[PDB]
């Protein structure tokens, strides 16, 4: 059921549809805090031909706002690339696709980096069994507890 980047067993068609923004977590805290640029609620995950788009809400000073970015696959093993704030690499870390999925993403930016990592359900919220796993890879990631943040506690621009 858990198919990896790392197993290469990952059948992307079936992340397909829409999702949730469930916790949120990054080495550089500022930018998921309200108003991070980081600080977006998916909606739904487009698959193509070799490209993922995702439909995103955010919110800047007060008011949602959704748009949409196109990853395209690169050349490496599970790898995306996305222009958003940066220059972005991502991979998906972990799914069962008819619940969650984990990202894992790096973003450069002006010389600096940092780590970002999402869990997103299929569901408005995921069981905590869920989540403790996700922050046990956040940790093994060097993202220290207090810069994970459960969003389902907060407004997601679900209205």
């Amino acid at each position: 059921e858990e198919a990896s980047f790392e197993r290469g067993n990952l059948d992307v068609d079936k992340l397909n549809g829409d999702w949730f923004s469930i916790v949120v977590a990054s080495d550089k805290r500022e930018k998921i805090e309200e108003n991070g640029s980081m600080r977006v609620f998916v909606q739904h995950i487009d698959v193509l031909e070799n490209s993922l788009g995702f439909t995103f809400r955010i919110k800047e000073n007060g008011v949602c706002t959704e748009f949409s970015l196109v990853a395209d696959k690169t050349a490496k093993d599970g790898e995306y690339f996305v222009e958003y704030d940066g220059e972005n690499t991502f991979t998906i870390l972990k799914t069962d696709y008819d619940n969650y999925v984990m990202f894992h993403l790096v973003n450069v930016n002006n010389g600096e980096t940092f780590q970002l990592m999402e869990l997103y359900g299929r569901t408005k919220d995921l069981s905590s069994d869920i989540k403790e796993k996700f922050a046990k890879l956040c940790v093994a990631h060097g993202i220290t507890r207090d810069n994970i943040i459960d969003l389902t506690k907060t407004d997601r621009c679900l209205q």
